[PDB]
């Protein structure tokens, strides 16, 4: 609304900049696209501001707006500020409890299921599928839960209609065996929410070897980290993944741990080569209730 005074920038890179802005006395964090992203700007402003997306599990909307001239195009999203930043940032330097792990890993799939459920009604939503999802588009907020946060590369389904991409959006890194052998169905809705479950398990084997267990705990690091390079092509992922079908290694000193064991469990259900035999994010939510 550029009311905002933009004090410190809090993320750079190929989507844009985030910077931490003042607005009316009140922290706001401002995403400010390229007009090379211009699509994926109007793609989540859309989500925002016309199906209402809203869960205390997903990053709360404020604003958009967009001044366009000849030979000049701004893009701002605006949305509430969270301090503690992203969760890749977080699980840097922060060990967790088992209760803390708990509290992040379900509120990021309570998010997930909230996206995947269609909802019917005057003021329901339709079905949606992330298709980035990764520890650094999630954000950890003060009370310990998780919000689920870029939504600019979303799809959406409703069956009151037949509406419904990009090819190999996403980063490299966390793409599901069907995107990387390129089998995927892309014209079945469901195999983009099944794409979004191997994320996700990726980021739960992320979370878990953050949490300390017999005094023992985890460096961060990546998923595959110690079979890929540092921005690993195409090509890499699917000769890791599809080929020699390696999955991330879960370390012994989890089945110490029965806490650990059920979320080795889950990790592997979200991993499987048939996308049909993936849990759902509905499935996950109520299996991470039951441990407590
Ligand atoms: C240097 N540190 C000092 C303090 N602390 C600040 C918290 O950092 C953020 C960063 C955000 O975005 C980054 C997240 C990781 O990838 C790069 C950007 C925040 C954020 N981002 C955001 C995303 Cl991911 C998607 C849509 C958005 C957004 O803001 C406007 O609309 N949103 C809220 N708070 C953020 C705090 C750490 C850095
Ligand atoms: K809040």
């Amino acid at each position: 609304a550029r009311d905002i005074t933009l004090l410190e920038c809090v993320g750079k890179g190929r989507y844009g900049e985030v910077w931490r802005g003042s607005w009316q006395g009140e922290n706001v964090a401002v995403k400010i696209f390229s007009s090379r992203d211009e699509k994926s700007w109007f793609r989540e402003t859309e989500l925002y501001n016309t199906v209402m997306l809203r869960h205390e599990n997903i990053l709360g909307f404020i604003a958009s707006d967009m001044t366009s001239r000849h030979s000049s195009t701004q893009l701002w999203l605006i949305t509430h500020y969270h301090e503690m930043g992203s969760l890749y940032d977080y699980l840097q330097l922060t060990t967790l409890d088992t209760v803390s792990c708990l509290r992040i890993v379900l509120s990021i799939a309570s998010g997930l299921a909230h996206l995947h459920i269609e909802i019917f009604g005057t003021q329901g939503k339709p079905a949606i599928a992330h298709r980035d999802l990764k520890s650094k588009n999630i954000l950890v907020k003060k009370n310990g839960q998780c919000c689920i946060a870029d939504l600019g590369l979303a799809v959406m389904h409703s069956q009151s209609t037949n509406q419904l991409n990009n090819p190999r959006v996403g980063t490299k890194r966390y793409m599901a065996p069907e995107v990387l052998d390129e089998t995927i169905q892309v014209d079945c809705f469901d195999s983009y929410k099944r794409v979004d479950i191997w994320a996700f398990g990726l980021v739960l084997w992320e979370v878990a070897r953050r949490m300390v267990s017999n005094g023992i705990v985890e460096d961060y690091k990546p998923p595959f980290y110690d079979v890929v390079p540092n921005d690993p092509s195409f090509e890499d992922m699917r000769k890791v993944v599809c080929v020699d079908q390696q999955r991330p290694n879960i370390p012994n000193r989890w089945f110490s741990d029965p806490t650990l064991t059920s979320l080795a469990k889950l990790m592997k259900e979200c991993w499987y080569q048939n996308p049909s035999a993936r849990l759902t994010a509905l499935r996950i939510k109520k299996t991470l209730t039951k441990i407590d």
